[PDB]
């Protein structure tokens, strides 16, 4: 089997991507985040504190024939930008882009924090990452991936975020016209619970390639790119009035410069972010300061490829026996 669905940016700014999914008989169509960075799924529902939703579409169990309680079973997540939600577990049908798994654990939030509230165009989460990292207990359930691996023609799935415009996640299959030239495979740890990997190096504007080794997460829930403060600063140093600012909480620049090229090595292989992508606009409306895409990971604790720089390739998330991850151009 395969599946494929589109992913939409939420905002103008590529704050996150939402993926329709199918839960329940019938189907009830949820909006949820794909997050490459953690492995729960878990959605707004009609358990769902009332004070806290604002606008979600809500799973409702109680109305969906093939909806299971997990009996005792719970959950409780924390990620890493300090947003947070809790509840209970039912096992219900699911389905991605056509791709359908039976018996998968559904998350029902009876807590969100205020982020997850604010935020109207996200019903939930579908979490990619390995199974070891999902917080259900006593019972760890699996992701919809790892339900699905067994099924699929060929065990992967791929990420293939668009820059201002949809993309596309496909499960079971390599799409050879999404991208250009070949893909790079590089070789991932699982230790963490991640797709962890180790860049090659970086690249600023059409500077030096310099040769170093990341090690970072290819994470689709996380939005910027978070690398080490050696490099970040070597970025944002050719932008004329860029400063870390500690008010803001990361590097700004001015809203009137062109920002350079980011390349980012994979293998021999490189990716290059176009200037554009690193721009986050105003830090308030009206302002000529504008957040910058590339931000510090020191005091995070890993370093993050998110968003800026995954819509930069076609991603393969390749979940063979030994797992690898997969960069083309496109």
């Amino acid at each position: 089997s395969t599946g494929s669905a589109t992913t939409t940016p939420i905002d103008s700014l590529d704050d996150a991507y939402i993926t329709p999914v199918q839960i329940g008989t019938p189907a009830q169509t949820l909006n949820l985040d794909f997050d490459t960075g953690s492995s729960d799924l878990w959605v707004f529902s009609s358990e769902t504190t009332a004070s806290e939703v604002d606008g979600q579409t809500i799973y409702t169990p109680s109305k969906s024939t093939t909806a299971k309680l997990l009996s005792g079973a719970t959950w409780s997540i924390s990620y890493g930008d300090g947003s947070s939600s809790s509840g209970d577990v039912y096992t219900d049908t699911v389905s991605v882009g056509g791709l359908t798994v039976t018996g998968q654990a559904v998350e029902s939030a009876k807590k969100v924090s205020s982020s997850f509230t604010e935020d109207s165009t996200i019903d939930g989460l579908l979490g990619l990452a390995f199974s070891t990292l999902n917080t259900v207990s006593p019972t760890q359930q699996k992701t919809f991936f790892d339900n699905a691996k067994a099924s699929l023609d060929s065990p992967v799935f791929t990420a293939d975020l668009g820059y201002h415009a949809p993309g596309t996640y496909n499960f079971g299959f390599i799409d050879t016209t999404a991208y250009t030239g070949s893909i790079t495979y590089t070789a991932v740890s699982t230790k963490q619970g991640f797709w962890e990997w180790t860049s090659t190096g970086y690249a600023v504007g059409s500077g030096t390639f310099k040769s170093t080794s990341i090690d970072g997460i290819a994470d689709t829930g996380t939005t910027l790119l978070y690398l080490p403060a050696t490099v970040v600063s070597a970025y944002w140093a050719q932008v004329s009035g860029a400063k870390s600012s500690s008010s803001v909480g990361g590097y700004v620049f001015p809203c009137s410069a062109t920002l350079p090229s980011f390349t980012f090595g994979v293998g021999s292989a490189r990716i290059v972010i176009p200037g554009d992508y690193i721009d986050f606009g105003p830090i308030s409306t009206g302002s000529s300061s504008c957040f910058g895409g590339i931000q510090s990971s020191a005091g995070i604790g890993i370093n993050i490829f998110g968003d800026v720089a995954l819509k930069a390739a076609f991603v393969v998330f390749n979940g063979a026996t030994t797992p690898t991850l997969g960069f083309a151009s496109k």
